[PDB]
Parts: structure tokens; C-alpha cells; sequence
């Protein structure tokens, strides 16, 4: 079945910078975070149905994880994504997805909202605990692209 949720985050930099930012992406997060060593396209012209291979390192393990773009939509600060294999897809789960979406915050800033469809296998109940660990990497991710942005004021 599948399981939906929504979740917000803010930033002090506004969406159309922020958005910019999020499709430079795949070269930010793997200088900023410690885990990523890099993002590569496995196929696809980065638009909808391109599939990515991410390569991380935890406890010394070289480890991958693989997502699709599901859609993309610049006039409305959006972008769509999976994960569909690799340590991040645990086996009772099909598919998940996250649904990320940009508006304009008070103050100049921005409010991103997040919509998480879990999609299970069978009768298979959703997997709390890669969730918690999921929340944690998904904000470390957001982070990490407000902060290459604050810190390279020029850029966007
Ligand atoms: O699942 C993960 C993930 O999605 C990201 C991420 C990285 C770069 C991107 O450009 C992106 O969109 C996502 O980092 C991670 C780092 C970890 O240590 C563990 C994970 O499980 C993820
Ligand atoms: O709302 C959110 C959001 O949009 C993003 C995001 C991730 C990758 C992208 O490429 C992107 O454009 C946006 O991460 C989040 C992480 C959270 O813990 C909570 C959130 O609310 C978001
Ligand atoms: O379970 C979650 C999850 O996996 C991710 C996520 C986001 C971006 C990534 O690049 C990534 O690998 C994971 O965010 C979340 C954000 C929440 O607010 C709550 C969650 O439960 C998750
Ligand atoms: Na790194």
C-alpha cells in the first residue's frame, strides 16, 4: 500500500535562489557532506525518468543508492524524485517518494514543503526506523544546499 506524509522546513534564502541551487545539486552535496563521495547520471538528460546513482560511505563501507526524477516543474519551485534502489530502498518497500515543493517564506525567506509517499510491498507495514534516518539525511540535505548558498553569496 502506500503511506503519505507532509513535512516543512524554512530557510532565510529565498525559493527562486534556493531552487536554482537544488538543481546544482549533484555537485554541492558531495563536498559539503562527509558521506557523499559523488552523484552520477546513470542515464537520462537529467529530466524526468533519468536515473541517478549516488555513492556514500558509512563505517568505511562503500555503499549506493539509486533514485529517478519523477517530474520537474521550474515555474512552481518543484522537483520530484524516488529512490528506487540501493541501502536507502529497504526490501519490504517497493518505491519512495519524495515530493519537494518551494514557496516564498515570510521575512524573504522560504518555506520548503515535503510530501512522502512509502509505497510497501504487500500487506508490509512502513519501516520506522529508516524513516527517523530518513528525516535526518533529508534535512542534512537541505542544509547543505541553503549553506553552500549563504556561503557563496555571488553565486545565484
Ligand atoms: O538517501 C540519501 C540521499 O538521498 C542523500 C542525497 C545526497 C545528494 C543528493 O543530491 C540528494 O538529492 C540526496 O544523501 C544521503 C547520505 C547518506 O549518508 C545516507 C543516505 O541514505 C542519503
Ligand atoms: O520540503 C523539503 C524539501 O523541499 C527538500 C528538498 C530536497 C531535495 C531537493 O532537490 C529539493 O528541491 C528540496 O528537503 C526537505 C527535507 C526535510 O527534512 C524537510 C522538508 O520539508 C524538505
Ligand atoms: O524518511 C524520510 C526520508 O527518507 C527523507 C529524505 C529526504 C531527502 C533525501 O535526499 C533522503 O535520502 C531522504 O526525508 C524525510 C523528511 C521528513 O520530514 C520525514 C521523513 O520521514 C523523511
Ligand atoms: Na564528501
Amino acid at each position: 500500500g502506500v503511506f503519505t506524509f507532509e513535512d516543512e522546513i524554512t530557510s532565510t534564502v529565498p525559493p527562486a535562489k534556493l531552487y536554482n541551487a537544488m538543481k546544482d545539486a549533484d555537485s554541492i552535496t558531495p563536498k559539503i557532506i562527509d558521506d557523499v563521495k559523488s552523484v552520477e547520471i546513470v542515464e537520462g538528460n537529467g529530466g524526468p525518468g533519468t536515473i541517478k546513482k549516488l555513492t556514500i560511505v558509512e563505517d568505511g563501507e562503500t555503499k549506493f543508492i539509486l533514485h529517478k526524477v519523477e517530474s520537474i516543474d521550474e515555474a512552481n519551485y518543484a522537483y520530484n524524485y524516488s529512490v528506487v534502489g540501493g541501502v536507502a530502498l529497504p526490501p519490504t518497500a517497493e518505491k519512495i517518494t519524495f515530493e519537494t515543493k518551494l514557496v516564498e517564506g515570510p521575512n524573504g525567506g522560504s518555506i520548503g514543503k515535503l510530501t512522502l509517499k512509502y509505497h510497501t510491498k504487500g500487506d508490509a507495514k512502513p519501516d520506522e526506523e529508516e524513516l527517523k534516518k530518513g528525516k535526518a539525511k533529508g534535512e542534512g540535505l537541505f542544509r547543505a544546499i541553503e549553506g553552500y548558498v549563504l556561503a557563496n553569496p555571488t553565486q545565484y
